[PDB]
């Protein structure tokens, strides 16, 4: 679960918003509201 791992990374960085998308075997993650 790429998005699940990215979601924990944003929470670990003290963030309330995060984005996650998997396409063509690529992971697009983002963290905001920190």
């Amino acid at each position: 679960s790429c998005a699940s791992r990215c979601k924990g990374h944003c929470r670990a960085r003290r963030c309330g918003y995060y984005v996650s998308v998997l396409y063509r075997g690529r992971c697009y993650c983002k963290c905001l509201r920190c």
